[PDB]
């Protein structure tokens, strides 16, 4: 059994997709018969509102993860407290976020290894068991090696970047001036439609 090597970018999700995740430690929806919602963000780069993000977390009290890069953590030590300081989970989007599919598998494991071990020294944060690949992109392959090494591979159904359902991982973002507002706005439209915004911890319970 040689493991296909074939790239794809995820997209949302069909039938090849859906069991290649199924296989292979992957998620992109919770439970479809609960109004559960899991929020993301990736962080990768900081565009400077972050912190006004995680203000309007705090007051709405929403439960986040965010897949941090090691150029992230090296930047912004005083934003990855505040993500563990103030409850939520901080995920693994890799070192120096290349394509996993473009790596051999040393590296991949020294790209996933490198963060875990930064995000456990620097914020004291127990257990690393999200991933979400760089740019969505995964192979069979870097799928499965992920879980080998003891993660989850977590890809979203809803992204929302100015140029939602039962179940939905949303990853939104924080470009600019005016996402601060629309998130807490998108909160409380969500909330009074029934919707309760859960932990990637949940999710995994959630079964
Ligand atoms: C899926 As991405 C563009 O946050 O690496
Ligand atoms: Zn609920
Ligand atoms: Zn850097
Ligand atoms: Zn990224
Ligand atoms: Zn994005």
């Amino acid at each position: 059994m040689a493991y296909t090597n074939t790239p794809h970018n995820w997209g949302i999700a069909g039938k090849l997709y859906t069991d290649l995740l199924q296989k292979n430690g992957g998620f992109y929806l919770g439970d479809t018969k609960k109004k559960d919602i899991y929020l993301t963000f990736d962080n990768g780069y900081e565009n400077g509102y972050t912190g006004k993000i995680l203000d309007v977390l705090k007051e709405k009290k929403v439960p986040a993860t965010f897949f941090v890069t090691g150029h992230y953590i090296k930047t912004q030590k005083d934003l990855l407290l505040r993500m563990k300081d103030e409850g939520h989970i901080i995920g693994n989007h890799s070192w120096s976020h290349p394509d996993f599919t473009a790596v051999n598998d040393e590296k991949l494991r020294e790209e996933l290894t490198s963060v875990t071990e930064e995000i456990k020294k620097v914020t004291g944060q127990k257990e690393v068991k999200y991933v979400r690949p760089p740019r969505g992109v995964f192979s069979e392959r870097t799928l499965a090696l992920t879980k080998e090494m003891g993660y989850y591979n977590v890809f979203w159904s809803l992204a929302f970047l100015d140029w939602i359902h039962p179940g939905s991982i949303l990853l939104l973002h924080a470009i600019s001036k005016d996402n601060a507002e629309a998130l807490a706005k998108i909160i409380d439209d969500l909330r009074e439609k029934g919707y309760h915004f859960k932990s990637l911890d949940d999710l995994v319970k959630s079964n």
